DNA sequence: GAGCCTAGCGTCCGGAATTC
DNA sequence: ACGATGGAGCCGCTAGGCTC
DNA sequence: GCATCCCTAAGCTCCATCG
DNA sequence: AATTCCGGATTAGGGATGC
């Protein structure tokens, strides 16, 4: 968490709407989402836990945008005693941390119900995100604020929001940082050194406004030049650097903390079909969702998963079967079909007599045609029949 | 933060401020 | 017959107030 | 009978009642 | 300097009132 680093990286950031993330895989810092949900203050009298709710609806929206996800489960930080409130040990602090971990466990449970993979990070989640990105396992890393670039990530997405107007993420690519700003990974690390990180809150003595001028000065290397100083215009910025030298270079250990990679993968990242029964059970006992409501909310994820599998070329009997195409529709400028489906196993209906009429979705024409070309074919046949009739 | 539920709009064109 | 003017319902989008 | 002045709507799509 | 707005302008109807 460098002070003012995002401001430094602002000229490179690009406003990217969420729909434009289709076909991309993103690692998600689950902890940041859970804390963000904890920050909600509106529902004072009825503060139902929005950690699970926001997680689910974000997952649903991104899934409908053809965005696959893998969630990173935070581990233990490597480094942390003033015998005050400042020390993390305290009943309210400890028990609160236990509650946070419990919420994380529940979120993991819902991820398993949805069939979405989650990995285990050794330490900070950001490190595992950058590990997935650098390893080609994901296309981007989603974080409101973090040192993901310092852990070696190439692409970072920021400021996620689902506002009806302007759903977007601010994108930061490493290549455009090295080209437009001329900042390599080591340059970012050293910038985090003089400006301070989540480990070091101090931005002083270096003002930081002239550190960019130092980066303009030297083009070859960054950290090595901080190294020769231990053996030790230019004299003046080096004088402020001397004000940093009286500190004694305690941040070297932080450097090697950023550069060392401890994260590993135990199992291949895999996606499974959402479990309708397990999802009804979980949402019922954890969020007090009626079974019919949980089914109604999960239907779009079931249809999306099955359509994806059929497009991949694998078809099984357990997949959902469309009864018919009702009519063509348009959703946010996208051409879609209104699909009436057949009632799947363990699906709960609100209306006893008409629930089977109620089973309905709206799917993108492209993906639905890839999944059920026969259904699309008979619909287009009926359209040829109406145009031929008149 | 996101969803749910309700309401109401729905023309063309050009100067305008400064890219939802 | 005919088809034409209705007209009521619906559709897609946006906004506001309240709920989970 | 026709003119004047002001206000308001302005999407699409079936069916249906009417000349 | 360029691409979103919104304020004014269109066109057509309807109603109340005036010649
Ligand atoms: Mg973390």
């Amino acid at each position: 968490g460098v002070n003012d680093l995002w401001q430094i990286l602002e000229p490179v950031k690009q406003h990217i709407p969420l729909r434009n993330l289709g076909g991309k895989t993103i690692a998600v810092n689950l902890s940041l989402w859970v804390c963000e949900a904890q920050t909600v203050k509106k529902m004072m009298g009825s503060v139902m836990k929005p950690h699970l709710r926001n997680l689910f609806f974000r997952i649903s929206y991104l899934t409908q945008m053809d965005v696959k996800l893998v969630f990173v489960m935070e581990g233990e930080p490597p480094k942390l005693q003033t015998r005050y409130g400042s020390s993390g040990k305290s009943w309210s602090q400890k028990t609160g941390r236990s509650h946070f971990k419990s919420v994380l466990r529940e979120c993991l449970h819902m991820l398993e119900c949805l069939g979405i993979p989650w990995v285990q990070a050794a330490g900070e989640a950001e490190a595992m995100c950058a590990y997935l990105n650098a390893g080609g396992h994901v296309d981007g890393c989603l974080t409101n604020d973090g040192d993901t670039f310092l852990y070696g990530a190439q692409t970072v997405y920021r400021n996620f929001t689902m506002n009806t107007k302007d759903p977007h993420v601010d994108c930061y690519t490493m290549s455009s940082i090295k080209s437009k700003l001329g900042l390599d990974r080591d340059a970012l690390v050293g910038l985090a050194i003089l400006l301070g990180c989540d480990y070091l809150p101090k931005g002083v003595p270096g003002v930081g406004k002239e550190q960019a001028l130092k980066l303009i000065q030297i083009l070859k290397g960054q950290s090595l030049l901080q190294r020769f100083n231990r053996w030790n215009n230019e004299v003046e910025n080096n004088i402020k650097k001397k004000a940093c030298c009286c500190e004694g270079f305690p941040f070297h250990e932080v450097i090697q903390e950023f550069l060392l990679n401890k994260d590993k993968l135990v199992k291949v990242i895999r996606y499974q079909r959402p479990d309708l029964l397990l999802f009804q059970r979980f949402t019922l006992e954890k969020m007090e969702w009626p079974n019919h409501y949980a089914c109604e909310k999960l239907l779009v994820l079931l249809t999306h998963y099955d359509m994806i599998e059929r497009k991949l070329g694998s078809r099984n009997s357990n997949q959902l079967q469309p009864i018919r195409i009702v009519k063509t529709r348009i959703r946010n400028g996208v051409h879609c079909f209104e699909i009436e489906w057949e009632k799947p196993e363990h699906y709960a209906m609100e209306d006893k007599q008409h629930g089977e009429f109620a089973l309905l979705t709206i799917e993108e024409e492209s993906l639905f045609e890839a999944a059920y070309p026969e259904i699309v074919a008979v619909y287009q046949k009926q359209k040829l029949e109406i145009k031929g009739k008149k």
